[PDB]
């Protein structure tokens, strides 16, 4: 579980969104497995602008925050997962480390903020959904 709280936005896997979540909607893409819900107190959480290729995420199933180099944001096909069927996913990035579908929502950092949240995993590959792309987290 996890989500990135950046001004009066928290982003979550859309896979994981609470009722509260939709009934607050502001955007959300199955495609990126994401989703933004409008929040009452404000974020600890500073949005990565950047084409950094190497960061840190946070492992939840191994207590663990792992140094990961990682494939720029692209449409990738994940196989079959307890929460999805095998697709294509958009906006993703690919590192070499050990994700579990309770993973989703672990942080990946960059020297310039939060790069994207865990969203894949298996075959020794760990996916992550970007949000450096989400220029609007920024304000507003
Ligand atoms: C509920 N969201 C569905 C969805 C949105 C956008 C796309 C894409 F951009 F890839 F076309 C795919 C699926
Ligand atoms: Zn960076």
């Amino acid at each position: 579980s996890g989500a990135i709280y950046v001004g009066n936005y928290r982003v979550v896997n859309r896979h994981l969104a609470t009722h509260n979540d939709w009934a607050n909607l502001v955007w959300e893409d199955s495609s990126r497995d994401l989703l933004v819900s409008s929040t009452t107190a404000q974020g600890c959480d500073t949005i990565a602008r950047c084409d950094c290729q190497t960061g840190v995420y946070y492992c939840s199933s191994r207590r663990k925050h792992y140094p990961v180099s990682f494939s720029k944001p692209s449409l990738i096909f994940v196989e079959a997962s307890e929460y999805y069927p095998a697709r294509y996913q958009s906006h993703l990035m690919l590192a070499v480390g050990h994700s579990e579908p309770g993973d989703c929502g672990g942080i990946l950092r960059c020297q310039h903020g939060v790069v994207g949240i865990v969203s894949t995993g298996g075959n020794g590959l760990v996916g992550f959904a970007d949000v450096r792309d989400l220029l609007w987290l920024d304000e507003e």
